[PDB]
């Protein structure tokens, strides 16, 4: 592999929840201690599983790996690490303050924003540690910063500038700022840092990766790698419908990468057979060659959501899980069966009418007003802070929500679908200053969380779910969106991942919804209302 070539000390990973970080950092760690290399593997996720994969336990404390000589690991907990991060600004208020304001307070650091920033902090004390390099080659990330947060730890502004918003982390910056600059230096220098950019041979995946890569490279991580994960080899799409025209959507982007990444030093890596649980399973991923649940169909939500004849449905869910695909099924099928209709979309891509929002004109929109109300007296360094600030996914966000506002007031008289929404914490934030107890009722409104049968999937879709009912809002169902157990395939490998889904679609059933879904993967895009009606299933 191009990107296991003379590695600098600090390799990172990135890419979306379940793509293969983690598992590719464990790979990667375990060959090369068996090239003799001294390696620190730092497990970054929110509920580590990394102590699981080497059968045994890690803690905030290096510990050696018993089982793979050369290899010692870390833990740092990012839930932990927000945590301490609020306590050291909201304990000294607390008693002190009246309670709703350090309430509050405290609700402005528990954003996706404050558990990157708590990450970053975490980060700089590892990249500026000189001592490690000392006893170790290389120390390996299975999660990288955005851009995001590096550029509001570069910006002046965040060292001299008072002001819904997501500064309020910064007011707990453990270092000095020397320290970030320093760490920054670290990230920006290829003869330190390679960054690996982690995706899936998918048109939709690729672009977003291909977005990260030119934020990275714009701050001067410009020395990147592109691993594809989870690629079908040729051979299983010989007799089987699906896997052939699978492998042939596959080959069509392999061969069509977005031009920005076009590029950059490309591996491969194939799907395998079992979620990787060992040495030789996660040791066989290098490889440079290589029956069903009792779950209703999406039909089956949709009958149900069809009940009281009209309604708010909101579709949730992190990047790319098919929350506009779902959207847009729902709306068919009721629209199919004489109700009325109303589909808002922010994806430019009768008795059903379709909205879109522009999410860049409605960002700019919110973000030009937010500049006047909030920017005023600031001098130019805090309104470059403020700009960035307007950078957060957020941002777009509560500026789409903001436009799909218009018409949610119409869910009174119909149904109407939104393929996105914000977070609980979002929420909580807007309605300190919008709709909530629309949104809490839970005749209304009806929440959909969409996931994917995977174990990543699985926990980022029930920690978006715990946060939604920090503010009142319960999710009224789960659908598992590309799922193959519910899908028609003699090709042995993917029979054998339907496999592999089975303990995650259980989860799901019996621990995080009440009601729950399953769509097929169905090979190359739902773009027509044909694919999209074949994605529900049928009645009864
Ligand atoms: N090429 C691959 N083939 C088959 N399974 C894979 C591959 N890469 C990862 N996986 C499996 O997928 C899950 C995806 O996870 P992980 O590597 O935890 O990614 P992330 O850290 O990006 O969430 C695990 O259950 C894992 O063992
Ligand atoms: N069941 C499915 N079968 C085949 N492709 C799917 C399925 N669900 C989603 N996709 C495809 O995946 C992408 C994932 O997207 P999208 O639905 O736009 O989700 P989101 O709105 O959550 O980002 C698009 O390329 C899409 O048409
Ligand atoms: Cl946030
Ligand atoms: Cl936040
Ligand atoms: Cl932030
Ligand atoms: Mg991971
Ligand atoms: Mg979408």
């Amino acid at each position: 592999m191009q990107f296991l070539q003379n590695i600098p000390p600090y390799l990172f990973f990135t890419g979306k929840g379940g793509v293969g970080k983690t598992s590719i950092s464990c790979a990667t760690a375990i060959r090369l201690a068996e090239q003799g290399k001294r390696v620190l593997l730092v497990s970054t996720d929110p509920a580590s599983n990394v102590g699981q994969v080497f059968s045994q336990t890690i803690g905030n404390t290096i510990q050696a790996i018993a089982s793979v000589p050369g290899l010692s690991a870390l833990e740092i907990d990012p839930q932990a690490a927000a945590q301490q991060y609020r306590a050291r600004i909201v304990d000294p208020i607390k008693g002190v303050l009246p309670d709703d304001v350090v309430s509050s307070i405290n609700e402005q650091l528990s954003g996706a924003c404050t558990t990157e920033i708590a990450a970053f902090d975490e980060f700089t004390g590892l990249l500026t540690d000189a001592s490690l390099l000392t006893r170790f080659d290389h120390i390996i990330f299975d999660t990288a910063p955005t851009g995001h947060t590096i550029r509001l730890l570069q910006l002046p502004g965040a060292w001299s500038s008072f002001i819904a918003s997501c500064l309020g982390p910064m007011a707990g910056l453990e270092k000095q700022r020397e320290q970030y600059a320093y760490a920054v230096e670290a990230l920006s220098d290829p003869k330190r840092t390679r960054l690996v950019l982690v995706a899936r041979l998918q048109k939709s995946t690729l672009q977003e990766v291909a977005r990260t890569h030119l934020e990275l490279a714009a701050i001067g991580l410009k020395n990147q790698y592109l691993v594809i994960n989870g690629v079908l080899p040729k051979t299983e799409a010989a007799n089987d419908t699906l896997a052939a025209a699978i492998w042939e959507r596959e080959q069509e982007a392999l061969a069509n990468l977005p031009a920005d990444l076009a590029g950059l030093p490309t591996d491969t890596l194939f799907l395998q057979p079992v979620n990787m649980v060992g040495v030789s399973a996660l040791s066989r991923l290098l490889s440079t060659q290589p029956q069903r649940p009792d779950i209703p169909s999406l039909s089956a939500l949709v009958d149900d959501i069809a009940r009281n004849e009209h309604g708010l449905i909101m579709l949730m869910g992190k990047g790319g899980v098919g929350k506009t695909t779902m959207a847009a099924a729902i709306a068919v099928r009721l629209a199919d069966m004489g109700f009325d209709v109303h589909l808002t979309t922010s994806d430019p891509a009768n008795n059903l009418q379709v909205s879109r929002i522009d999410p860049h004109e409605e960002t700019e929109r919110y973000r030009q007003h937010v500049l006047e109300t909030k920017g005023k007296e600031l001098d130019e360094a805090g309104k470059r802070l403020l700009e960035e600030d307007l950078r957060s996914p957020c941002t777009e966000e509560i500026a789409v929500f903001q436009a799909f506002s218009r018409v949610i007031r119409e869910a009174g008289k119909r149904f109407v679908v939104m393929d996105t929404a914000p977070t609980g914490h979002t929420l909580l934030l807007l309605d300190a200053t919008t709709p909530m107890m629309l949104l809490q009722d839970p005749e209304r409104t009806k929440v959909l969380l969409v996931t994917l049968p995977e174990t990543t999937p699985v926990l980022e879709a029930a920690n978006l779910q715990a946060d939604l009912e920090r503010a009142g809002i319960h999710p009224w169902g789960w659908i598992i969106n590309n799922s193959l157990s519910i899908a028609d395939t003699r090709s042995p490998l993917l029979r054998m991942r339907a496999q592999q889904e089975l303990p995650q679609i259980e989860s799901v059933k019996r621990q995080h919804a009440s009601r729950v879904a399953l769509v097929p993967v169905l090979a190359s895009e739902p773009t027509g209302i044909d694919k999209l009606k074949q994605l529900a299933g049928h009645h009864h």
